[PDB]
């Protein structure tokens, strides 16, 4: 008999279930139970695993899910406390990236986005009254600017999922596996997000490594499916100069952007970006782009430098 485990959490959690489960040793350790991602369970199905899934788990896999997100009862706490004894629960980090795309947030306060993600640069500039034609003609002056803060951006990112780590979304408890140094130390030279918050395959293998070292499998245990890119459906493209940061740059002007598995030239892509905004009241974009500014002062400087 296999043991049982679950992975619960954000869309990260299924992807990285999906990466586990490719792994031979481990598949033949392991079944999946299945959960629904926080942002998907509903009422009917967390109540049904806190008392027919949890209970026979041997390990909870989970990423940290606050009392304040949607109750007690999606909470990470609650669900890991009811656990049987002989359980293994292990946290797993949120991981969100904003280092290579730092023009790049979700619209709250707006309407939704059917991509999910929206140019904050642009909704800043949409205020300023400066059109698009000028944005595309000052695309390589905004990312110089970011290229001049590109440690400022990156030291922030660091500290954001550094403070996660102390575990306030799970109840005080400190984070058991976690990839921010590795993040650091090789974001530069790997693609590792997609998006601030859709990890690449290689991350994700890097993360499923981490879990089944903390399992107590050996070195020689641990494999992955190559061909497996679970987080993969919208690519974010990074600007120009910024990009030539990065090893894996190419020398185009800049790459064309994936929505929802689609193509669309950076032109296009960032026209549309204007016209989405400009459908909105100036007042409610203006609200967006200062809640998103407030703690990333390269967004304003960028603007600034680039426009005023
Ligand atoms: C993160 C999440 C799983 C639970 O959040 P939480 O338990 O309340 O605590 P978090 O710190 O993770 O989230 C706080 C906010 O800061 C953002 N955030 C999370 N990690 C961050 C980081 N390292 N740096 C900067 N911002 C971060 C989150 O996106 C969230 O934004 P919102 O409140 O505008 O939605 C969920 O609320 C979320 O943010 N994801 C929504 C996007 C999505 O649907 N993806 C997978 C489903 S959760
Ligand atoms: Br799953
Ligand atoms: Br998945
Ligand atoms: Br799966
Ligand atoms: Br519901
Ligand atoms: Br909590
Ligand atoms: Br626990
Ligand atoms: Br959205
Ligand atoms: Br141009
Ligand atoms: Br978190
Ligand atoms: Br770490
Ligand atoms: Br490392
Ligand atoms: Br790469
Ligand atoms: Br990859
Ligand atoms: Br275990
Ligand atoms: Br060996
Ligand atoms: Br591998
Ligand atoms: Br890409
Ligand atoms: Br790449
Ligand atoms: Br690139
Ligand atoms: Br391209
Ligand atoms: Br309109």
């Amino acid at each position: 008999q296999r043991k049982k485990y679950s992975v619960y959490g954000s869309c990260q959690a299924p992807a990285l279930a999906k990466m586990l489960n490719s792994c031979p040793t481990f598949a033949r350790d392991w079944e999946l139970v299945e959960m629904e991602p926080c942002f998907v369970a509903s009422e009917e199905q967390i109540d049904r695993h806190l008392a027919e899934t949890i209970p026979k788990l041997d390990l909870f896999l989970y990423q940290p899910v606050s009392e304040g997100y949607r109750g007690e009862k999606y909470s990470s706490v609650f669900l890991r406390n009811s656990m049987p004894p002989g359980g293994n629960a292990l946290s797993v980090q949120y991981m969100h990236w904003e280092g290579y795309h730092p023009t790049v947030n979700s619209p709250y306060g707006l309407p939704p986005h059917p991509e999910g993600y929206v140019d904050a640069l642009i909704a800043g500039a949409v205020v300023m009254d400066v059109d698009k034609e000028t944005y595309l003609r000052h695309l390589e002056e905004i990312g110089a600017s970011l290229r001049i803060d590109i440690d400022e951006i990156e030291s922030w990112c660091v500290d954001e999922l550094k403070t996660r780590e102390v575990g306030e979304n799970d109840g005080g408890k400190q984070i058991d596996i976690s990839v921010t140094d590795f993040i650091l130390a090789n974001c530069r030279q790997k693609r590792l997000f997609y998006t601030m918050n859709h990890p690449t395959a290689a991350l994700m293998r890097e993360i499923a490594a981490r879990c089944m070292l903390a399992l107590g499998y050996t070195y020689s245990d641990i494999s992955f499916d190559q061909n497996l890119d679970p987080l993969d459906v919208t690519k974010m493209s990074l600007y120009p100069i910024y990009r030539d940061c990065f090893d894996f740059s190419e020398l185009n002007r800049m790459n064309e952007y994936q929505v929802l598995y689609k193509k669309k030239a950076y032109e296009p892509y960032l026209l549309e970006q204007f016209e989405w905004f400009e459908r909105s009241p100036k007042a409610d974009v203006s609200a967006f782009f200062d809640r998103v500014a407030a703690n990333r002062r390269w967004v304003r400087t960028a603007l600034r430098r680039a426009f005023e």
